[PDB]
């Protein structure tokens, strides 16, 4: 039996609604879990899902890296199944399958307004703007060495107390209610502006990146579920599954 | 030194156009050069460049389970690292490893422009439009593997018309598709830098699939997960996105 840590985001994971209380597995549903589930059939584990008790993705902080990361690290777990970034930093520590979905960061803000690029939010400061604190998004915009993203980091840094967020949630209700764009993942933006007639993408994409399932390094499993992986994107399973959350 | 397998492609790897002939790796240019050098500096490895010989990408010989291509070169330990536009794909990775990819893509429709095509489910529902594919590339091997209906059912065309629709290079393909009533299937990525040459082409549809280029080595190399945070940072740093930019 393998251990799958996750955490609660959605549509890649949430709680299913019911009446009836759910035990262990039943309690969760997803785009994540119905690829968890997808995949325990091609392979043939068997598993238990668990929610990341200190609720991070994998950050390093004194070194320490925390989240779904440090739990693959320590071999708290088997597999990290969640809309968990493939990034040089947790690369370097953990293994991750070939991407499950492929995103962008981009930014979240109000229709209908003159702002139409990075670089718009960049040079002016009466709109606020920020991203999750120590998230990929975040990291990104603190190594970018590109000019627009360097200020916005400067910018960010500095108002760090106040513009940085520690969800998508809060990142999400401070656009709704105050003059504040938000830096999030194009998919995650995606089903938020399908939930919200109000919001919307600005701009294209930043730059490129995908969600991968973490392993930790030297796993086995690394590359089973990478082939799994190509099998579900090549007959059209995954993107079923994203047609269905979204 | 790294053995690296590559194959002529434009605008991933052409030869360096010049009166004085060049030498070794100074006869090579294009994006995939860019970026074997580019992670050449990030990992301090040094590499020959060699076209893989039987020139081919990687399929498996149906009657024998034979591979050739760079996949082969790479099964074999005759090559290190295969460096070129080669797709990653399910039945590649069974029998090599690949890095993270340097560039997505997808299988799309090269056409004429201002037909009334406009799917891959508009051609498989006639046969007086011809439409294929490279023989034995990824993009033949999908459809000779689908069992998505109007995939399979293309391939039922492509597969009893083989003598005549399936070709042997993009660059067939696409003058196929300029001197008759013919389709081309091929990667996105390419699509576009054709149309862009070709001002009577254009994109039919969407993708209908997803896939990236990675860098091939032999299973089990520990080459795989290095080259793979290398390119982890060149897509983080921008420099993937310039080197497109560049070439496109
Ligand atoms: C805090 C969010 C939910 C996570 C999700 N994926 C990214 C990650 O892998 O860290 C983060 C997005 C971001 O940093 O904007
Ligand atoms: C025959 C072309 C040039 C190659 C290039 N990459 C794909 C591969 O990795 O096989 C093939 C494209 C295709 O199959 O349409």
């Amino acid at each position: 039996s393998l251990i799958v840590t996750t955490i609660l985001e959605e549509p890649y994971v949430l709680f299913k609604k019911s009446d009836k209380p759910l035990y262990g597995n039943d309690r969760f549903e997803g785009y994540c879990i119905d690829l968890l589930r997808e995949l325990s059939t091609i392979l043939g584990f068997t598993y238990e899902i668990r929610l990341v008790e200190d609720g991070k993705y994998g950050a390093q902080d004194n070194g320490q890296w925390n989240g779904m990361v440090r739990e693959l690290i320590d071999h708290k777990a088997d597999l990290a199944v969640a809309p968990l970034a493939i990034t040089y930093v947790r690369e370097k520590v953990i293994d991750f399958s070939a991407p499950f979905m492929t995103l962008g960061i981009s930014i979240l803000y109000r229709k209908g307004t003159p702002i139409d690029s990075a670089d718009d939010l960049a040079k002016q400061t009466k709109i606020e703007y920020g991203a999750v604190e120590d998230g990929a998004t975040m990291t990104f915009f603190k190594k970018s060495k590109i000019s627009t993203y360097d200020k916005m980091w400067a910018f960010m840094s500095s108002r760090r107390q106040s513009v940085l967020v520690k969800s998508n949630e809060e990142g999400i209700q401070r656009v709704l209610t105050s003059d504040y764009a938000f830096l999030m993942e194009s998919t995650t933006i995606e089903f938020v502006t399908q939930r919200n007639c109000n919001l919307t993408q600005i701009g294209g994409l930043i730059d490129s990146k995908g969600y991968g399932v973490g392993t930790p390094m030297g796993s086995p499993y690394r590359d089973k579920i990478t082939i799994a992986i190509l099998q579900l994107q090549e007959e059209g399973k995954l993107h079923m599954m994203k047609e269905k959350w979204w």
